[PDB]
């Protein structure tokens, strides 16, 4: 019994697609270039016939994945009936050797050799898989699919066109017979290289003009091949345009955003400190790829029982190490952890201005900042904060404008919390506002500062 | 009076467009290769003209979808006024046979045969109709339109360039007279194949170099035809590029989403159960085409009197089979059914965590989940729920944090109901939360558990 | 002062761009094909120089629309300062006749004739203006710009390459002397046609291979011209791709929406009346181009002082001619008019379901609809409403759920008013709720209906 | 220690990329066209190798910007470990002169010279830098990168194909020996020009047909080179298409908006004053490039501690120069300044209608507007307001419909302020509402709208 997702089974898959690439080269070559068996190739041909014999002896069962349950179905019957519904005679007769066919019909040599190209469904499913896969980048996958179909079309056309040249009385006034007088006397590698040269030169529309059609059957095949090439080249340029437009869109929108904001700052004559705070923020929003750019861009599309657990993994020790949440509850901790906004901040940037409306408070993870107070125009720092300290809580828990300006003097990470979101959580778990006010004003009674807020809040209650 | 949207009438339209394809090949061929009528085509010309005369009779009773009413005007007068004011004269004069034209003037055979190309308006209307259809895929419709206009332009150019070769004294020092010494003695099929070969080799810009202009009239025509081909080839690449970019947008955005989120999970070093819950949800959000991905993309655009009846069709027996809604009303059932959000979930995923904020409850359709409680790290299941049961209703009807973690274990389907949305509904039908509390607390006393929720319930009531 | 936006002045501009097209042909032809003045062109050159001297006089009194005021500046000095600082010297030296140039030196004929290509700034400004216009579609504007730059590049390269063939001792063993040895005896039109034929054949990359370079200077020019052609062809395909991708996007997204919703309805097995109600609404949302589709899509971006007066112009007679607003106010009329949502509806579609939540009510503009009441599965129509009547108000002015079901039976236009939006307006102009209730309960006892609310709300009032 | 962001060091970078452009031309030319050392290039080779040896010495002490801190590491050890672990061996071996190679082996001259192309990492990093830079436009950066890779690939193929021509017995029956009889007896410049002509003619797919392959090794190289040119040509067209679609998107969406609004206004038969108010506003919403269009397009994405200071810089003198804010507070001024939405208005446009809902009020920055009042259909101005004065405050501070209609008459700039946003600020700073009412009614009593405003307004108050 063999199930998928098996590392003994994917070896078998990759070995089969290598044999498919073998057949993709060989079957047109036998169709267009060979009448006789020529055992220097035909021995290897019968050998890979034996490989496909042991292949079809092995292939009778493997489990699959059904939809609407997404479970693995392996039950030792229906596992071979389903596989023998569709193509069993095809790859069955695909293994009959050429000696058998010449014993049957000694004119359908290459005609029966051509039949083996059902095997290319493996390559099709492989490319569908790799597009569905997330390990290999989309660029090289689409590029490889294009080069495979291009080389296959070139090879098939060179084989068919040499077939048209050979299967003709009067070898002169054929397309190879027009300039090369005696090509049946020259080698097989030479004739294949000349036919592939013709096919490449025709497909890419270079067309030097040696090796051109002379009679009518060559003209008809060349008309349909050039219509095919026109469609194929349009398909290639379309895929390459898609592939470039996807690949350079993020940098494009980033540059347009930067250009618009810097153009705004110049026509309004902003101070340059404000100007490069703007550009520092808008630059750091970009190159935090999969830290803070993809964070709010992908965590939004999660069903909120997942990103609550993501927030519980990344930030839960930090909410046990802040003074305002000492012994409040355990339900309140998970709920406050579940609704933070982890944000980055480049160095030398104010994150709370003085006399703001009270709306947010922040909790550091890393980096440092300074509390900056102004008196009559001179900026004086007050107190540097450390990674793990809450800032902005004075006035948000109250209803007062903010007291100090907070400038991140290094690269930092803060956790924003909106005020009405903070209150709507602590309107629930009633009686826990008491412990929040208690471990606030027992922290405000500390620090030995000239407490004007402490005397104002006690009258503010009653 | 024949109506449109009719199965007897569409067959007549399709037979007409088959005759239009006939005329599109034959008329440039007559203009380029023929002087006589040559009755082996004149008979078929008069047959096709007879069918077009039958259709120009038949069109006097066929209704039309008029705008501003979107009804069908079918009244045997003003249904001919619209026809005679639009294009009656041109498909009148397209129907006239050519023996009358040679009876008038023995010069205007080809110039009158070229006038039958007014019939291509049917092809244009057909392609517009097929692009407006939802049955035939847009890809091959655009591909068919491009190949038809390409083949028609190649055919017209081949016939015109052969005409420039023909109506010229000294057949030598023409383009076919340059290499083929005696082309007037060789057959008509040979000359048509050679002109198609020239026109293809020029349009695809292969240009082998034989069959080139040698005098000035051929150079002028070839200049204008190469300019037309430049515009046409750019048009084909533009259409194929559009057709590729629209075809591979969904897979592209899905892959970018998966890449960004898996890139997020690696830098933050999440536990792998969390990591493949994330990837399982983001994968299942894709391949629910026309069940869940198209659901909240198309239902939101509907004017809410439609999606309410869609929700009434799919999920109305289910809300009669839950304990919490027994005999409340019939108005409340329709209102709650109207505002459920059906969502899919891959197996092995938490959908409600323990100690969450009480915001949602869910109703199964299919699949099962498990209530999971943690005490000291060890997590045991409590009560597996069945398809058709409600989870999360405790604490939403109350105001308490959630009690158990709900982990799915099959491909489930849940119906989310928001809390404030739920309370805004039961304020209407006021006095019918009495039955809700009644069949809650009577249900809470059915199973054996701590019924301390009834203790906090009654002190909260009175 | 001659103003812009002037019909006496635009005709002068159009005549000037006709003269610029003349110069763009003639100046490279004189540079490459001529040495003498040759009066059949010299007369016309001096005429065109006279017209450009007339315009370089006329440009001293013509107003300009400056920025930061968007007002026409007309001052007769500083209207010449702006002109002299911009391009007065270059179109001065473009205007000088060439007989003075041969008076200076008998070598600088063509090199001075090429300097007249400064006049193409008029063409550039013209194409910028026509892109900023809304009367000429963007498609053919971009197409005309592309064919102009392409024809001009072809023409200049043909002239330069004939010049390289001409200015050469041993005229044989040049590119034109390779096949036509006596090319200096054959006509000027013939040599211009063969040069244009070469130049088209190189630019399209057809490249027949006759008329190819034979010495080193021709090879160097041909390398640079083919690099230019590579860039130019990529530019042309890029413009045509932009022009196709924009032009086929609305139909594309409409088709994708139809495909997704019809796919959704199939796998959920909805009843077909529901299914074609969905398709009728989704179709009618599309083909109301600039009636209802562009209405919500463009009125949203307006600053709400404009669309209020748009709503006031379209629908103000209707709110006077409805019974519920008889003698209410005039401020409340303007405010309710300003916040309606005019919406179209296809025939055979329910717009309000029975037992809905009371959220909206509607007012007909045109079209007809029917009330539908059901009790035991039988749909009985109650009362057809006429174009200009309000439906849905019984329950929104009250708080009860809806009482009937309204199916549109023609192409209708309704005006939606949301309930919470309706109540926020009637708080202002207080006391007008009394007259709304008054002409509501006065309206219940109008037809002497078997009422079941007329006493049920007067007990709520009294 | 040397730092980046330094003008002594960037000049060294530019001089190195000049020497890289030198080596990119010279190394394939030596590989293809030279066997000898030939001191007229060998001297310059040793000079350029000396400069790269100076740079590989100099690079041990130059600071780098590490991630996760965005600071400059400068420590004189581990700043060399990073350099030794990245690419030290490759630009070591690129520096070695070729006389050492001919001391080793007198056949490995060009085979060693081709290894000097490791220096192109300088060019690649330069293009990455210039795309990330915001001073040079993205258009010509991508265009220059494309022409550099195109000319380099052409140059390499020309050198390799001449190498296949040269290293061959029987110089006749090569590709250059086919038409040129004795190419070894002709100049070096001639052979380089002919090889470059072949390589351009093959890459652009013109392909005249002279200079075509005649033996098998040339056919194999030409097959791989035409496949490469197919890939590169699709890549160039894709890049130019990306570049054009991004370059003309703003004008495209603007034109589509203008088209939809003008088409809406025509099918609904609006009065033309309303119609060109619509088009005036929608035009002005475009050509405020980085004044009003990019203003709310970029300030929205800012973390609101930045744009609060932007609003504080641009608009803070104005809030001290308005009568309603005389001595109110100092925190309230910063909060009100922080939440103003500045807009532009084209001339002759109503910005507030009479009998609107009281929702907004506006403060002029620059420009003049008028007040328009209707009596029975005749409208005239009442009072012109000048830049710096507030309009619409009467009735927003109250709860009354508006009193006048405010029409602009120049390019104006107003500051919108929402009513509920205004009240949610003045609920904070309590007691400052008293001074707002006080300096309103002292302004209302002074400004003689004669009696009925001050009297009826005080009836609401007391
Ligand atoms: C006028 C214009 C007329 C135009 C008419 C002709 C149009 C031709 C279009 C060509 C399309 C080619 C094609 O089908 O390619 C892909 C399938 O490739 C495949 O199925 C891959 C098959 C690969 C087989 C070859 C494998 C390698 C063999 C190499 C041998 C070479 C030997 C050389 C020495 C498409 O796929 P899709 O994009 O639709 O996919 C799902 C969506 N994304
Ligand atoms: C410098 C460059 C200068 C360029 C100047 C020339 C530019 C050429 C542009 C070509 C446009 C072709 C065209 O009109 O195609 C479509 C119309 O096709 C149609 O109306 C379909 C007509 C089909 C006729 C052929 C029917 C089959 C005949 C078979 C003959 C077989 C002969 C075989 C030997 C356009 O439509 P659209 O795209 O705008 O549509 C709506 C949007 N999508
Ligand atoms: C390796 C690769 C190397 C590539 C190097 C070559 C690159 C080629 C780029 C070609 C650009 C052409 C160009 O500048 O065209 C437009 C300007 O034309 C204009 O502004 C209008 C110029 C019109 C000139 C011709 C006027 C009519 C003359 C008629 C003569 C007829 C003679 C017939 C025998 C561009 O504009 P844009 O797109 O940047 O615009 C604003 C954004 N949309
Ligand atoms: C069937 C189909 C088969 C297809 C097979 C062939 C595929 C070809 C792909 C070509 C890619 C070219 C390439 O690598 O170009 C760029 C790198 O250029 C660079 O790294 C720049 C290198 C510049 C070197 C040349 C410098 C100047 C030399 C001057 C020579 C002077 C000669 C004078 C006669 C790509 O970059 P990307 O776009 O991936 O970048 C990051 C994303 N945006």
């Amino acid at each position: 019994v063999v199930s998928p997702y098996d590392h003994k089974y994917r070896i078998w898959e990759a070995f089969l697609v290598v044999l498919v690439v073998y057949t993709a080269w060989v079957s047109p070559f036998e169709f267009g270039f060979l009448r006789k068996p020529r055992p220097p190739l035909s021995i290897t041909d019968n050998i890979v016939n034996a490989f496909f014999a042991i292949d079809i002896i092995m292939t009778f069962f493997v489990g699959y994945l059904d939809k609407s349950t997404y479970l693995i179905v392996d039950d030792r019957k229906q596992i071979a009936f389903k596989y023998l519904r569709s193509w069993f005679l095809l790859d069955l007769v695909s293994t009959i050797p050429s000696e058998a066919a010449m014993r049957i019909s000694s004119q359908s040599y290459g005609l029966f050799n051509m039949l083996r190209l059902w095997r290319l469904r493996r390559v099709g499913a492989l490319f569908a898989r790799l597009e569905k896969d997330r390990n290999f980048n989309y660029f090289w996958v689409r590029c490889a699919k294009l080069v495979c179909v291009t080389l296959f079309a070139v090879h098939c056309a060179a084989c068919f066109y040499y077939l048209i040249a050979a299967r003709n009385s009067n070898p002169a006034k054929t397309w190879i017979g027009a300039n090369v007088a005696n090509f049946l006397e020259e080698s097989l590698w030479m004739r294949y290289v000349t036919s592939m040269y013709w096919s490449i030169t025709t497909l890419t529309t270079v067309g030097y003009g040696d090796l051109h059609p002379v009679n009518t059957k060559e003209m008809i095949f060349d008309i349909f091949y050039m219509l095919f090439n026109l469609g194929l080249t349009a398909y290639l340029i379309g895929n390459m345009t898609n592939l470039v437009v996807h690949g350079t869109s993020r940098t494009r929108n980033f540059r347009d955003t930067i250009q618009a904001a810097s153009n705004f700052a110049h026509r309004n004559h902003l101070p340059p400190r404000l100007q490069d705070q703007m550009l520092a923020h808008l630059c750091l929003k970009y190159r935090t790829d999969s830290e803070g750019l993809q964070q709010q861009e992908t965590l939004d599309a999660l069903p909120k029982a997942i990103r609550s657990s993501i927030s519980h993994f990344l930030f839960y020790s930090l909410m046990d190490k802040v003074y305002l949440f000492r012994g409040v509850s355990n339900a309140l901790l998970f709920q406050l952890v579940s609704e933070m906004k982890a944000e980055y901040f480049p160095p030398k940037e104010d994150v709370i201005l003085q006399n703001e409306a009270p709306t947010d408070f922040y909790i550091l993870v890393n980096g440092t900042a300074d509390l900056v107070d102004v008196d009559t125009g001179t900026e004086s720092i007050v107190r540097e904060v450390k990674a793990g300290d809450i800032i902005g809580e004075i006035g948000v828990l109250c209803y007062r404008p903010q007291l100090f300006t907070v400038r991140t003097k290094r690269l930092c990470q803060l956790l924003r919390m909106n005020r009405t979101t903070f209150l709507n959580i602590i309107q629930a778990n009633v009686g826990d506002g008491t412990i929040i006010m208690n471990n606030l004003l027992q922290h405000l009674k500390e620090m030995n500062d000239p407490v004007m807020t402490n005397v104002l809040l006690e009258i503010e209650n009653m």
